[PDB]
């Protein structure tokens, strides 16, 4: 398999291109087999971007579209979208030529648009094909293997599995040693911002050499140096594939491993479709488990519930008591932000949900999953899926990350009766005096 990115470029697109590999055959203990399967999940998602493109060319002799897409498609000799993509300046697609043959492109870019060759025909692009991080992080773990086995860190791995606002990334930020530790965390976003609150006194401790995004660590290994750091601290390291958590082990070179996370919280969900990733391969193998049951955030009454969620005594050191309510609604239809103006952050369980609240006018939607890891004062959760919605259920992480989101106060309106309304009405008439013994 291609080891090296620029030799993506060029190459035939059905050549990155593999049937369903849902019968995949893994071999060695557990955490090779998770490994394995991760660079496995990686060749799938880049065998699906790949295989959408060439049928949008070959499924038809043309494809012009008046509305906007998630794929577009170039008419080389003019050099107009035949089909119009909803973003820009994508990092490769796949051309075909005038001989009609398929190959995937590492786009260059700027004239009046994409810099095209002579035997080009057409260029389509899609949303996955805006950036190349899966080429990139496949040519880096490729690199990594002996005959398509990795090796497997000695370091010791400890889960530090915490209740919402426990305090995960202050802790991080109190234990690191910056001299000789590396953090790595999903998100850009959230990268900055432990840096920036370990930058706070104005003292730079923590750099882009120190505190990372997985997929640049993954991305650029290799480089430049490759450092040995002593620990490491993987911060939402839950939210990743447990094959993905045993590569950054190994390759940061620690002795130990804290990944910090939840696992009553929504864990890592695999997007790529026919692809498994059965449930021994999504728990995290770890050697010891720390425990954190102090809240810095919610409520005494959404503590109340946390209680009945995680063994160990949950406790709160706010000062608030009651702080959720819950009312009915008839439908998306009935409701906009003059009428029935939402305070706070307005949250739904779906995408579908979210979608029709934004069609209603209100701003700033999301779902309950693109906020996990947010505190926000007040939150205007809703329903407005009137049929069976799995994700919200009494046991369910959706559940219980909506209502650990506050340090204030939620109100949920709901389209129809469920088990959160049951949740929310019990709180509502839980003892003030026990409400009283959770804070600490």
């Amino acid at each position: 398999e291609i080891e090296s990115l620029e030799q993506f470029h060029m190459a035939t697109a059905s050549s990155l291109i593999h049937k369903q590999m849902c019968s995949i055959v893994y071999t060695g203990p557990l955490k090779v087999q998770q490994m394995k399967n991760f660079i496995d999940s990686l060749v799938a998602s880049l065998s699906a971007a790949v295989s959408n493109l060439v049928k949008i060319l070959k499924d038809t002799a043309a494809i012009d579209l008046e509305t906007r897409q998630k794929f577009g498609v170039l008419d080389v000799a003019s050099k107009r979208w035949l089909v119009k993509p909803s973003a820009k300046n994508h990092a490769w697609g796949v051309v075909e030529t005038h001989a009609r043959k398929y190959h995937v492109a590492l786009l260059e870019h700027d004239e009046f648009g994409i810099i095209t060759c002579d035997n080009w025909r057409r260029v389509a692009v899609s949303s996955e094909s805006v950036v190349y991080s899966d080429m990139a992080k496949l040519r880096t773990l490729r690199r990594l293997l002996k005959d398509g086995e990795p090796h497997v860190s000695s370091a010791k791995v400890v889960l530090v599995d915490g209740v919402p606002g426990c305090g995960k990334t202050k802790e991080i930020l109190s234990r690191v040693n910056f001299e000789e530790d590396l953090i790595l965390v999903p998100g850009r976003q959230a990268a900055e911002m432990i840096r920036r609150r370990a930058n706070a006194s104005g003292i730079i401790v923590a750099t882009k050499d120190n505190v990372r995004t997985v997929d640049s660590f993954l991305m650029n290994y290799g480089k430049g140096a490759r450092c040995q750091f002593k620990r490491l601290f993987i911060d939402e390291g839950l939210m990743l594939h447990t094959g993905c958590v045993n590569f950054l082990v190994e390759m940061s070179l620690c002795d130990i491993a804290y990944v910090y996370g939840d696992t009553q919280q929504i864990p890592y969900i695999n997007r790529v479709t026919g692809f498994p990733y059965p449930a021994h391969f999504a728990k995290l193998e770890v050697d010891e488990v720390e425990t954190r049951r102090t809240t810095l955030r919610c409520p005494a009454d959404v503590t109340h519930f946390l209680n009945q969620r995680y063994e160990g005594h949950v406790m709160c050191t706010s000062s608030e008591k009651k702080s959720v309510s819950q009312e009915m609604v008839s439908g998306a239809a009935s409701i906009n932000p003059v009428s029935k103006p939402l305070k706070g952050k307005i949250l739904t369980f779906t995408q579908s949900d979210k979608e029709a609240l934004l069609s209603r006018g209100y701003a700033d939607v999301h779902t309950v999953h693109e906020v996990q890891g947010e505190t926000y004062a007040d939150v205007s959760l809703v329903r407005l899926t009137p049929t069976p919605v799995s994700i919200i259920a009494r046991d369910s992480p959706h559940v219980l990350v909506s209502l650990s989101r506050h340090t204030k106060s939620l109100k949920y309106y709901t389209v129809v009766m469920d088990p959160l309304v049951s949740i929310i009405r019990d709180l509502e008439r839980v003892s003030s005096y026990l409400l009283d013994m959770y804070k600490v």
